[PDB]
């Protein structure tokens, strides 16, 4: 069972032009993700999928593997489907190019889940959040059954707090593991109404009846979208280098 | 494939004591539901499951069949499980005793769905509602997939309207059809966190991984919970003559 990690890294970004190239403790952001991806046991290769030559050059400059993809891609999943035809594997893991604080152990949990159940098509991550955080539409909530299979993903607070003290919220962490066959049949899937309404691409899979198992992990580090969080990542990243002395 | 209709009708109610016996244009509410249930093709028997002797006698008075059940049940679903042991069938349809405006056609759609797919454990109904109506916590929303299987039931407006013009809403209509095996295993199912938070008993089934197919019908008539709704139903059933 061969598994590879693909890191989609688009340059073009509105509030952060050239986001993967931003410096964090002397290295571009994309490098931090790549270095951490390399620490994941059981992975054969790590690739960076991009549509911009400046990102491809930055990646090659530190010796990483880069693959140019079409710029007409509407999402990180469509970009992964194109990489799938060229890079062979049984399990593809999609890592965000803008989350430099990813824990290698969490990706291993995801990979072990896939290997422990050959019938599982897709696997993703989640962590507990408070009711106050769950109120934000920018945060994606998920509700699961006893087998930890996702029932639904939403920007609306789910479950609804009728009996508030009984509610427990789970935040969806955008890291995915796909079986090869799911990606091969992906482009044939039509867009769903819930997907278009919520603007959550993962609902396209749920519409087609494709099961998505969600594994729970500890609260993850802050991502990078706002320059307010960027400074916290830099200080948090630097604080980490001094701790491991 | 024997199918039976069970109408849970306890005497008590916080807002309308003795609800099943309330008069609606000459007949107690329970009789209206029972008579409409009798118009459903493909059903072998119709039973009223009750906890009170006054309800039982009223049903027998008009010629219907009634069965006494325990008074300690918390839901009509639990009451149905007790009946399943006494009345043998392959498919059990659970009708609300306080929804006298039920269309026999809608119950037939539900029954046909169960018969068209032997693997289907549970089936229920739903109908389109506006975005304004979906915002109400008292209205239960449901989201389905291409095969019309429910993904989740919630009091929250789902799907979330990020792109408002793309969102389409469905309201869950509390009528259910259960395969016998589901009812035999019901008492073993643990309550779920989502069930307790939302206060929706059907989430106990989803938690256990039991599939629930949702069939779409036209907007339904109002139920009778408050004395205000009772006056509206009386008016609606009067002009319907
Ligand atoms: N059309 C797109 C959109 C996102 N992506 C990538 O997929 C991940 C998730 O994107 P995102 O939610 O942070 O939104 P943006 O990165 O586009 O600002 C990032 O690594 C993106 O660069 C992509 O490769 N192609
Ligand atoms: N403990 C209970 C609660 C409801 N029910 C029945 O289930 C149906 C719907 O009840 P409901 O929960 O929606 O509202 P209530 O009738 O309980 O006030 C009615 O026909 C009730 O008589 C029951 O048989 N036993």
């Amino acid at each position: 069972s061969k598994a590879v990690i693909v890191i989609p890294a688009r340059y073009g970004s509105s509030r952060l032009p050239g986001k993967p190239l931003l410096d964090i403790v002397g290295k571009p952001m994309i490098q931090h993700v790549y270095e951490r991806a390399l620490q994941v046991a059981g992975v054969a290769e790590v690739w960076v999928a991009t549509d911009d030559p400046r990102v491809e050059q930055a990646v090659q400059a530190f010796g990483g593997k880069a693959i140019m993809t079409r710029n007409d891609h509407e999402s990180g999943t469509d970009r992964l489907v194109e990489v799938m035809h060229k890079v062979e594997a049984d399990i593809y893991i999609n890592l965000q190019g803008d989350e430099p604080m990813i824990r290698p152990r969490d990706v291993e949990t995801l990979l072990q889940g896939m290997r422990d159940d050959p019938a599982l098509p897709v696997a993703t991550l989640c962590h507990a959040i408070s009711a106050a955080e769950a109120a934000e539409p920018s945060t994606v909530k998920v509700v699961v059954n006893t087998r930890q299979d996702a029932l639904y993903f939403s920007r609306s607070p789910i479950p609804y707090p009728r009996n508030a003290e009984k509610a427990r919220y789970l935040k969806h962490v955008g890291i995915y593991a796909y079986r090869r066959d799911v990606l091969q049949n992906y482009s044939q899937l039509p867009e769903s109404m819930p997907e278009q309404a919520e603007s959550l691409e993962q609902l396209r899979l749920m519409n087609a009846g494709i099961n998505i198992r969600t594994f729970e992990v500890a609260a993850t580090g802050p991502g990078v979208d706002t320059p307010a969080c960027l400074e916290k990542v830099r200080a948090l990243m630097a604080q980490e280098l001094a701790e491991n002395a």
